[PDB]
């Protein structure tokens, strides 16, 4: 459990284009995300809130640091894979495994949806900023 | 099959916030997307190309028309639901149904990933345009 996901996710990400982002930051992000989605999962009543928090925050950070935000999507994707992999190992009951994997896939897909919204909102805010700058400054 | 998905998707979308977009356009988009993903599905060797085409094009259109691009994600999501619904009806063999639904879910998730990339690329291009405008014009 736990880190066994993280080190797996990280491993997959080791094989992927990092979009300029330093690998230690990549790893940290992976850890924050896994931590968040696990906090959400252990919950009763299906909470998406923690992962959402991490995502919003990290969108902010990413944009401030000037890195392509898509790199988060990738991370999520790999995390998903990681879970699947681990759950294929640890759970020999195919029904239980199927259910856990289904709920994880749910959480993740909703997470990437939220991620899309956030990234777009942010970039729009900036585009507007620059727009007002442009016009009210063409005086 | 076919339109039975579309009218279902549209129906779901009838219940959702359209983000300012006229409903006839919503419907058209739903149709283009269903058509594309079906063209991809009937293929052998797992092609994502057609849906990708539709997505890129529609990102362009959406941005030019000044509508929030997230509205495409929603459409995709509902389309997914539609398939599931239909496949729960038409296929009484749970194995076959499970497999078809799994491959559709694959196609769609990859589609939303691509959508994220595209939307971000576009908005970035604009942000940069405005940026050069800003600086080379602060002369």
């Amino acid at each position: 459990k736990a880190e066994n996901i993280v080190e797996k996710a990280i491993n997959l990400l080791s094989k992927e284009d990092q979009a300029g982002v330093h690998f230690n930051e990549i790893s940290a992000l992976t850890r924050d995300f896994c931590r968040a989605i696990l906090s959400d999962l252990e919950q009763s009543g299906f909470t998406t809130s923690e992962l959402e928090k991490e995502i919003a925050d990290k969108v902010k950070i990413m944009f401030a640091q000037g890195y392509h935000i898509e790199v988060l999507q990738l991370i999520l994707e790999k995390i998903l894979d990681s879970f699947i992999s681990v759950i294929r190992e640890q759970y020999h009951d195919l029904q239980a495994a199927a259910s856990y994997i289904t709920t994880v896939r749910d959480h993740i897909f909703k997470g990437t949806s939220f991620l899309l919204k956030m990234a777009l909102q942010t970039q729009r805010e900036v585009i507007q900023k620059q727009n007002e700058a442009l016009m009210e400054l063409s005086t």
